[PDB]
Order: structure tokens, then sequence, then C-alpha cells
């Protein structure tokens, strides 16, 4: 969640 980006929230 744009803080979190993809890498973060992956899956």
């Amino acid at each position: 969640h744009a803080e979190g980006t993809f890498t973060s929230d992956f899956f």
C-alpha cells in the first residue's frame, strides 16, 4: 500500500 509497495505487499 504505497508505503509498503509491491515489495512488501507482494503475493
